[PDB]
């Protein structure tokens, strides 16, 4: 599994923006589009030489969203086109819910792996700011507090992922996988605003915006041009879980990507796992048995923020800069409407 | 390619509603969660024995759509947990305009080559009647031009448009549309199953396609009524994106070795005839294979549904063994194409 074969999905490049607030926050008065034409320019810049010279290298961008009518499709179609991609580059949007960033990776996977291209982006977007603006059993379910209450120990964790981020922000730790994003007024935000320092343990994720993108190739295609190469995409697996408790998705997902990959939990080096809410966060890892040291090394989405659709690449981002060569790392997320996704990735 | 290995995509099920007319027809009091409801109770019933026993063998919903809050994945995956597909079942909404319906196929076909899954059902759905009513600069306010604006960019489509509704009819009355078509119950008890615009398109349908992996159709005795071969997109102008099918059909054939005289049917969507013309025209189809039931001109393009009602008119129009194409332009400038064989 360590051994690089020539027909690897290999990760270019993974880069996120800062995660703004939502609603008070530095992208407030921004949508989206103006999200991802910014983020893009400056992912661009950040491009191999061989790439930028012919953009049309990119056979694909699959883009994730949640909240925009249609899933922002001609609009990030547009945005795409002002950051210079070519129109000769089909654009694909979905949502899958809180994963659906992660599966925007699944989805250039895939294709690539399956010959239908070679090189391709995975984006995801999210400006809920702006956007979260828009019953006979079963169905009568879907679309998230609540499924969560379906406390110490929450505010234990909520505190820790607050620390951990908190640490990691001021030592500079997210300084590489950030994005300056110019704001029209003339600032420019480089700084994740959610983490804040002092979090102890008191009684009383985050609703924020931002943006991610992931460059994958063929390890072949990516030789051949000597592109630089942060690590693999493994694996993928999402499953089907009970609307009403949605969170324990990564409870059963994990273990899913595991057997279909052949890897065990202490396999594992670092578990990139998104707190929607604490409560699901602290049941999965306990669950499953994972090492809480393993867990979110960084910071999570309680301090950090959950920007829907964004996140599951955000967290590809970031679980590199985490990862040392030769290391396995799953990303992890509880769905929406009673899912479960989880990816396997190794560095190099 | 016309060898058969148990590693095909094949296609177990696929059928469509009829295609209700956009703001007067059959569906103008309903939106896309009904219409989806309905058609999979029906589908679903028209469904294999072991399937149905199971009904979570089916490892994954793709579903296009274009014109809904998030392309109507909460809505949509309700739908499927009310008409008995299992929580079980994950579900993804994807919305690639125009061509939806068929990139959801393409999303499943991927999905079961890569190991991913096995069995996966595909949709396309859409209410133009109830969700209709969902910068600046020199490149993508081309994102920004009227799809009929950009097939300004008359005799010959009033001609190519007259055999749409000719074709349509003749074969609708012929009742060559009623293998595919199933009956969606309306609420004023006025089953509806037959497409209004054909009566010699704004329009609102759904469309379901349910591929599985050959080696496990054999094994749990399953109908195969064909085969995905190959699908393949390619961006295009936004000023044109009419011609989207020009460009797509060469790359997916080249992907593939065909060659245009290979192909038998070619399911080219009509969203206008100034540009299923060109395309037409420019790649030298003899029109006796294209739009053989007639097409859009006539039946109408419920966006996201479209793809995957092509799917379902196309493995009728075939015979076992022939091969032929679906493609489509897209809208904000692009184009795509797929290839199935019958059997």
């Amino acid at each position: 599994l360590l051994e690089k074969r020539p027909e690897d999905v290999v990760i270019v490049a993974a880069n996120r923006s800062a995660i703004g607030k939502g609603f008070k926050g530095a992208f407030k008065d921004v949508n989206t589009d103006y999200l991802l034409y910014n983020f893009l320019n400056e992912f661009i810049g950040r491009f191999p030489e061989p790439l930028r010279a012919d953009l049309n290298l990119i056979e694909e961008v699959a883009c994730g969203n949640v909240l925009n009518v249609g899933a922002g499709a001609t609009e990030h179609r547009a945005a795409c086109l002002a950051s210079g991609i070519p129109y000769s580059t089909p654009f694909v949007a979905l949502n899958r819910q809180c994963s659906s960033g992660l599966t925007a990776v699944n989805d250039i996977a895939n294709k690539i792996k399956v010959g239908q291209i070679d090189i391709g982006l995975a984006l995801g977007v999210e400006s809920m700011t702006n956007n979260y603006k828009n019953k006979n059993r079963e169905a009568k379910k879907c679309l998230m507090g609540i499924t969560n209450e379906n406390r110490k120990d929450q505010d234990e964790f909520a505190a820790n992922s607050y620390q951990k981020a908190y640490k990691a922000k001021n030592e500079g730790l997210f300084e590489d996988e950030i994005l300056p994003i110019k704001l029209p007024d003339g600032s420019i935000c480089q700084s994740d605003e959610g983490p804040r320092p002092n979090v102890t343990a008191e009684s009383l994720s985050q609703v924020s915006d931002g943006v991610a993108g992931v460059l994958l190739a063929r390890r072949s295609v990516a030789n051949q041009l000597n592109l630089p190469v942060l690590g693999r995409y493994i694996d993928f697996q999402t499953v089907g879980v009970p609307p009403e408790i949605m969170g324990v998705g990564p409870a059963y997902a994990i273990p899913k990507v595991l057997e279909a990959t052949g890897l065990q939990v202490q396999d594992i080096d670092i578990f990139e796992i998104n707190e929607a809410f604490a409560a699901q966060a602290l049941y999965c890892i306990h669950k499953l048995g994972i090492d809480l040291n393993k867990v979110n090394p960084r910071g999570g989405a309680i301090a950090l923020g959950h920007p829907l659709g964004c996140t599951g690449a955000r967290q590809v981002a970031t679980i590199l800069r985490e990862l040392k060569k030769d290391q396995i790392g799953v990303v992890s997320m509880c769905i929406g409407t009673g899912m479960g996704a989880a990816a396997i990735f190794i560095k190099e």
